[PDB]
């Protein structure tokens, strides 16, 4: 799917201060946009407005189709490692294991006695930080869907890991579908097709890292 926002302004409470004001982008199919700005500019709830859990008070936003959210906050349920990737999709052996070759689990699952099977949420292995935020991306990438939303999923993570998984899970496995990145790393910007830089609620930068580039 393409996505579109046009002239987007929108209020979590009415009669508030605006979360997002005036914001302007199009994804065409299979691109990648990387969303950046500090802390509280309104990255997620832009993805929130793609969601349908904001609203717009002004504007228009196109998009169709199946969506995969992965949170900023990563999360486990009690079950496999396996169960919590697939977390109720239809399971195909191929996918599955490219999807954990992308996130580099396949290491961490070679290390375990139950492989697979070891048994996440229920008081047995405590997963680090950046196991759960990759087995969390994991799970959002298996899922067949039109729209990836990626909110900042690389915590806890080391700047090479991070750089890698982009580049194997983001860029290579990911390749043909639309995809929509919160992050605020460089290469990423770099290899996105166009760039969304809020703050404040407003765009601060809509375009590509060669046009940013060529205004210093
Ligand atoms: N569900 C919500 N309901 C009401 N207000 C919200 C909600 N979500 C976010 N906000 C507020 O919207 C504003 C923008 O927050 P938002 O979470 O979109 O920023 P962010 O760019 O994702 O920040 P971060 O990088 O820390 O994740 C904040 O003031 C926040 O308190
Ligand atoms: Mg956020």
């Amino acid at each position: 799917t393409e996505v579109v926002m046009e002239n987007v302004t929108a209020f979590w409470e009415e009669g508030g201060t605006p979360v997002l004001k005036d914001i302007n982008f199009k994804i065409e199919r299979g691109q990648l946009l990387a969303v950046a700005g500090s802390t509280g500019a309104g990255k997620t709830s832009l993805l929130m407005m793609i969601m349908g859990e904001l609203e717009p008070s002004e504007g228009k936003i196109k998009h169709s189709g199946r969506i995969s959210f992965c949170s900023q906050f990563s999360w486990i349920m009690p079950g496999t490692i396996k169960e919590n990737i697939i977390f109720g999709v239809s399971y195909d052996e191929y996918r599955y294991r490219s999807v954990i070759k992308a996130c580099q689990l396949e290491e961490d699952i070679s290390k375990f006695a139950e492989k697979d099977n070891i048994v996440l949420g229920e008081g047995g292995i405590t997963l680090s930080g950046g196991q759960r935020a990759r087995i969390s991306l994991a799970r959002a990438v298996y899922k067949d869907a039109d729209l990836y939303l990626l909110d900042s999923p690389f915590g806890y993570l080391d700047v090479l890991t991070e750089k890698e998984i982009f580049e194997s899970c983001v860029c290579k496995l990911m390749a043909n579908k639309t995809r929509i990145l919160v992050t605020s790393k460089m290469e990423h910007l770099k290899k996105a097709d166009k760039i969304l830089i809020l703050h404040e609620g407003s765009s601060y930068f809509y375009g590509t890292f060669s046009e940013l580039q060529n205004l210093q």
